[PDB]
This record gives C-alpha cells, structure tokens and sequence, in this order.
DNA sequence: ATCCTCCCCTAC
DNA sequence: TAAGGTAGGGGAGGAT
C-alpha cells in the first residue's frame, strides 16, 4: 500500500530525517528567543561557528573503538559493495551525465547507495560524503561500512545544542549537527580569549557526546564558516582580522557560501577560480552577469565581507513534501492513488506545523528522452527532467481531500507517460497560521 | 519600481 | 539492491 510505501521510504531517508531535525532545532532556538556553563567558566563583534566531525561516522563508532582510525563510511550497503546486476542500466551514460549538465552546467555490479558520511582516514583517498559506495570501494578496498542510526543522531544533535544554549541564547541553527554563534558578549562577561571559549565548548561537547566538534572563529558570519575549513577535523582556527586579506586570496571560490557548481561553471568562463580572481571583478559587471543580489554577494564575499547578524528568529515559508526514490507506476489509476496518498502526509505535516496553504505545486520527475527506462541506481529517479503545475485555492486549507482533488487536476493537464514518471512532490505556499 | 509567478540553485 | 529531502534565495521576464 502507497500508504505504508511512504512511511517506509520516510523511515529510511536519512535527507528527510536531516531536515525534519533542523526544523526541529531552529524551532527550539526560536524558543529560546522568548547559563549553567557561562558561570561554571565565569571562574568587536566575534562569530563562532561550531561544526561536528563526520557527524554520522563518529556518533556510529561512538561505542566501537575497532573502527577509530580506519576509513569508514555511513551508507545502507551491507559492506560487500556489490548490488543485483542491472542489464539495460546504463551506469556510464549517467555518470557523464552527471559530470558534463550537473558537475557543470566491474561497474555494472557496483553498489549505488549513497555513502551519507565517511571518516577523515577515508577522505585522505578521495572518498567524500555523497559517493556511490560501490565506488568508494573502489578507490579504497578497506573501507569499512556503517548502518543507519537515527534515534543515535537525534540524540546527539540535540545534546549539541542544548549544550550549546547552556552558554548563550545568540545562536543560529545551520543544520542538525552545526551552529552559528555570537560570542561577543560572553567574551566580555567571562573575560576569555576566543580560542579558550573555543577550547572549553570543544572539550564540553566531547564530554557529553562522545563526539568531536571542529570550531571556527571569526568577525562574521562568511569568516567563521570558512576558519572551520582549516580546523578540521578535532580542532579550532581563529582567522584574525590581520590575515584575512592573504587567507581570502587563495581559497577556491566554490568555498564560499552560495556558490555550487553552477556559480562555479560561470565563474570559470570568466576566468575566474579563487577569490583572488574574483576581487579583480568590477560590482557592476558582477550584477550585469549575476544579477543585483547575487553580484553584491559575489563581490562582497570575495572580499571577506560580510554583514548579516545571527538570525535568532526564522519564520516557515512552505511545507512540502516529495519522493523521488523508487516511483514506478505503469497505470494511471495507480498514480492517481498515490498522489492521494501524499496528499494525506501533506494535511499531517500542516497540522504538525499549525500551518494552512492557499498555494498548491505539483512537482513530477518524468525520465528524460534518450535516457534509459532501467535506473542505475535501484529504484533511482535516474536522469529526468520536471514539470510543474501550480493552482490557488480561495481559502487557505489543510483538507486532504481539497489538496488531492487539487493535485488530480493539475496533474491532468500533465502530458505524461506513466511510467516515465520517476518522483513526485507535493509544495505548499502561502500559509496562515491555525487558531 | 514593485510585485507576481515559474522556475533553478544551494546547503546540510 | 536501496530509501536521490526540504526550505529558502533569487533571477528572468512579464504585468501592474
Ligand atoms: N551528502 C550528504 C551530506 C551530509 N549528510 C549528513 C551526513 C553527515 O554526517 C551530516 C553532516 O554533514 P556535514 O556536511 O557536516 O559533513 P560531515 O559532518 O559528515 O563531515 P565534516 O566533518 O566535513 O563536516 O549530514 C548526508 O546525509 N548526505
Ligand atoms: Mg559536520
Ligand atoms: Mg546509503
Ligand atoms: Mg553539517
Ligand atoms: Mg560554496
């Protein structure tokens, strides 16, 4: 049933657990906006940035001191790196897809799950988060597998930042194992250098998590994030105000904040590839080419500039919900059923969040023509294209019944191969408040 | 200029 | 096998 098809793929999807978690977190500091461990230390703006090591890997071995110092990875192989032949996939077609439209703008028994996290001794070999672990296992025959554990993140996220409130409310929620924070007035009361707060939050949260944290300090927000490149892993860099300019200079532009690989394919053309490059680039060309937001940034950044403050209070904009992972219809009262289906999930995580949509989008991932009906990847969308629908509602709902009539019609005037259809996503905007 | 609407991009 | 989600920023381009 389509019903217990999603619940099950929720259950397993560590990037749905992932943003539930950092929804939950920015909501607890939202909180706290409406201090154990200043005093038990009490004994020119400054910006913290603290940042778990290998976040999945080191909560994993948390308990197995066999696997401290191997290359490990977090994925749902079972350790072989070997999945059902798969004739008529056509790995190699999608791996160039992959590096020419994407990366830019024996291999048919190789594992394609996803490694989530692998540890430091893996990256010294290549091996990065995001990696087929078929591969991984290519560039390192020993790299040893990990399950899943998701209560065991939950856990330690939370005692992260719990830890962390501990010393001040002045935090941002980046993600579920990664924060901003303003240390400034705690600097002031405690009389501390940076680098010993930093040390002191360092050996707190290994203390209580078992798990090693990585900070960056700096004067903003850009400078931060980056001085965490430099410590990690199991350390700390504070990027002083003296060695900015030298520090920035050198760094590749796709370290910046907000530049993928997209930003990065562009930027390229322009003969452009570290910030250095970059800084030679007038703000007036930089907002013809990019556009008047994206330009300042780019110009800004490059620089070591930044002025945005900690935001303490973040306000939702849409829920949504979309799988992309194992969808293959070949009827079209089977798809009807199923957009039904998540159009029930869609009213629960309205009313988890109090929140009704007047805005209604249907999102459908359809196979690409020329790309193979067989996935590389088991139950993988493969490569696709979108297309999209978009309807407004008279009043604001959370009726079910209401978005899934809604989703019918728009999913109507698709024109559409059942069984090219390889995702479908449900998004909705423009909310108001229950009660 | 500002405001819509339909997307692409990015971060984790 | 394997679980490729989710939210927000913002550009293009057109109507107001
Ligand atoms: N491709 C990815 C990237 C991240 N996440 C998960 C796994 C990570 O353990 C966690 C945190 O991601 P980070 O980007 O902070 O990376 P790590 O913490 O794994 O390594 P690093 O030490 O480089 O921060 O989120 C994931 O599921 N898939
Ligand atoms: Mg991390
Ligand atoms: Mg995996
Ligand atoms: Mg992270
Ligand atoms: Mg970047």
């Amino acid at each position: 049933s389509d019903c217990n098809f999603i619940s099950n793929f929720y259950s397993h999807s560590r990037l749905h657990h992932i943003s539930m978690w950092k929804c939950e977190l920015t909501e607890f500091v939202n909180t706290l906006q409406r201090f154990p461990g200043r005093e038990k230390l009490k004994k020119q703006s400054c910006i913290m940035h603290v940042d778990m090591d290998c976040f999945f890997v080191s909560v994993g071995i948390r308990n197995r001191p066999d696997l401290k110092g191997k290359p490990v990875a977090v994925t749902s192989n079972r350790g072989t790196g070997r999945a059902p032949l798969r004739p008529g996939a056509n790995p190699q077609l999608e791996w160039q897809y992959y590096q020419n439209k994407i990366l830019k703008g024996i291999d048919s028994v190789l594992s394609r799950a996803e490694i989530a996290s692998c540890s430091y001794e893996a990256r010294q070999l290549g091996i990065k988060n995001g990696m087929f672990f078929g591969h991984a296992k290519q560039l390192c025959p020993n790299l040893q597998a990990v399950p899943y554990d998701f209560h065991a993140y939950k856990e330690v996220a939370q005692t992260l930042y719990e830890t962390l409130a501990s010393y001040t409310h002045n935090i941002e929620a980046v993600s579920c194992d990664e924060a901003l924070v303003d240390i400034t007035e705690i600097l002031a009361e405690t009389k501390l250098t940076p680098d010993e707060f930093a040390n002191a939050v360092r050996m707190e949260i290994k203390d209580q998590t078992k798990c090693a944290a990585s900070v960056g300090i700096g004067s903003n927000i850009l400078l931060a994030r980056m001085a965490t490149r430099k410590a990690k892993p199991d350390g700390q860099y504070h990027l002083k105000p003296e060695e900015v300019d030298d520090f920035i200079r050198g760094q590749l532009v796709t370290n910046l904040p907000g530049v993928g690989h997209s930003m990065e394919s562009k930027l390229a053309s322009l003969g452009i590839k570290t910030c250095g490059d970059l800084q030679y680039m007038t703000m007036a060309k930089l907002q013809k080419e990019f556009g008047p937001k994206t330009g300042q940034m780019l110009y800004r950044f490059c620089r070591g500039l930044d002025d945005r403050p900690v935001r303490t209070e973040k306000e939702r904009k849409s829920v949504s919900a979309e799988i992309n992972y194992g969808i293959r219809f070949t009827q079209p009262k089977e798809a009807e059923a199923f957009l039904l289906s998540l159009s029930e999930e869609i009213q629960r995580r309205l009313e988890a969040t109090g929140m009704k949509g007047k805005r209604l989008t249907l999102k459908i991932m359809v196979r690409k023509p020329g790309a193979p009906v067989e996935t590389a990847k088991f139950g993988g969308h493969g490569i696709c294209d979108n297309i999209a629908r978009t309807v407004t509602l008279d009043q604001a709902t959370d009726n079910a019944k209401i978005i899934g009539k809604a989703m019918l019609n728009m999913f109507h005037t698709m024109k559409l191969n059942i069984s090219d259809m390889r995702g479908v996503g449900i998004h909705v905007n423009q909310l108001v408040p229950t009660n």
